[PDB]
This record gives structure tokens, C-alpha cells and sequence, in this order.
């Protein structure tokens, strides 16, 4: 027996996610954050923390996106896995977006893949500014499957661009470089999920506009923000539990 604490967003809203007491259990120190907690908070950030602009210019996939994109006739390898998640963008063109976030969990470890400026063809710059189509990898440590992830996304984009734009664009290692900006690293084991959430939160509070390598984000956020984050999230869930009860 489990108790559903909240449904976020709560109805009348439509895309509601349920969060139970068992889900809260993973908020304990030394516990890996599960899918439900990751997707919940990311939804919360998009609905309560991102500026209207950032919301329109961004799209966040649930953790099931990459999972489904990788698991198993005339189709090639690239278009076989894309068929598995072709529905996730039925009513949304991702090439109109500046940022597309993809939560990734490999071997219980969480890391983030952020596709940036997919509409740019190459690197642009002017007052020094710099942007380019690319894939950022934000990891509180380092994952072994990263390159496999980056290659799957480039191939995901090729198919998706061919399905929507009806043309051929080549998303390659040089075409759309993958970068690992230097961000704060994990201190405690089991905390990669907490870092993933903090990354998106910090990204929304202060987006990455300059892509001049190397991207320095070593002090992106204070260390104490991470220290209290698991608890802050638990308090948020219970705070909403009482709100969805008060009505």
C-alpha cells in the first residue's frame, strides 16, 4: 500500500504526475533520486521558476525519453530508435527551441544533456559574444556512456529534422560539437540526481549564452544550495500536499 501525496501539476491541469510516500523515501541522504522525483521537480522549475521567455525557448523531456530512445525492417539504425519516441514531439517543433533538456540515467548515475541552439548552422560571434549549435553534457562526475549518448542524440536530431523539415541536415561531431563545461562536482555519493536538478535550476536562473570554450561554471551555485536541496524538495512536496488538500 502506497499513498499518493500529490499530483503535479494538479488538475484541472492535464499532464499530472503522481508523487507517493515511497518516492519521498529516495530523498533521504545516500539514496539515488528516482525518475518520479526528477521529472516532478523539473516540471516544477518549468512552471514556477523559469521566465516566460525561457519557457517558450526551452523544452524538457521526461526521463523516459532517453530510456525509450534506447531499448529493444527497411529502416536504418538511426530511424529505428527514433520511431520509438517519434510521438514525444507530435505537437512541438524542437528546432524552434534554444534549449532541449534530456535527463539521462546510466548505471544509476544521473547526468544531463542539453541541446543548444539547434537552429544555428555554425558558430557565430561579435563586445565578445559566442553561440553555436551544440550538445552540452552537465555531469556532477563523468559517465562512461556519454559518447554513446551524444551520438544517439545527433542521430535523433537527423531523423527528427528530416521528419519535420523534409530536408537533409548533417549533425556531426564537428557540425554540432559536444562540450563538457566545468561545473561543480558531486561531493556525496548518490547525489548526481540532486546536481542534475540544481543544474537546470541554475541554468534557468542564469542561462548559458556564451559558448566560448572553456565554459567556466565552477562556481555556478553555492555549495550550501546543494547541501539543503534534498530536504528543500521534500518540504516542497509536503507543502503542496497540504495545498492540494486545503482544496
Amino acid at each position: 500500500l502506497v499513498q499518493k501525496l500529490i499530483v503535479y501539476p494538479p488538475p484541472p491541469t492535464k499532464g499530472g504526475l503522481g508523487v507517493t510516500n515511497e518516492d519521498l523515501e529516495c530523498l533521504e541522504e545516500g539514496e539515488f533520486l528516482n525518475d518520479v522525483i526528477i521529472d516532478f521537480y523539473l516540471k516544477y522549475l518549468i512552471l514556477e521558476k523559469a521566465s516566460d521567455e525561457l519557457v517558450e525557448r526551452s523544452h524538457i523531456f521526461s526521463s523516459f525519453f532517453y530510456k525509450c530512445l534506447t531499448r529493444k525492417p527497411n529502416l536504418s539504425m538511426a530511424q529505428r530508435r527514433h520511431k520509438r519516441v517519434r510521438t514525444w514531439t507530435r505537437h512541438i517543433n524542437i528546432f524552434n527551441k534554444d534549449y532541449i533538456f534530456v535527463p539521462v540515467n546510466e548505471s544509476s548515475h544521473w547526468y544531463l544533456a542539453v541541446i543548444c541552439f539547434p537552429w544555428l548552422e555554425e558558430a557565430v560571434y561579435e563586445k565578445k559574444m559566442c553561440k553555436r549549435p551544440c550538445i552540452l553534457i552537465l555531469d556532477s562526475l563523468k559517465a562512461a556512456s556519454v559518447q554513446n549518448t551524444v551520438q544517439n542524440l545527433r542521430e535523433y536530431l537527423e531523423v527528427e529534422w528530416e521528419v519535420k523539415l523534409k530536408t537533409h541536415r548533417q549533425f556531426s561531431k564537428t557540425n554540432m560539437v559536444d562540450l563538457c563545461p566545468k561545473v561543480p562536482k558531486q561531493d556525496n555519493s548518490s547525489d548526481c540526481g540532486v546536481y542534475l536538478l540544481q543544474y537546470v535550476e541554475s541554468f534557468f536562473k542564469d542561462p548559458i549564452v556564451n559558448f566560448e570554450l572553456p565554459i567556466h561554471l565552477e562556481k555556478w551555485f553555492p555549495r550550501h544550495v546543494i547541501k539543503t536541496k534534498r530536504e528543500d524538495i521534500r518540504e516542497l512536496i509536503l507543502k503542496l500536499h497540504l495545498q492540494q488538500q486545503k482544496g
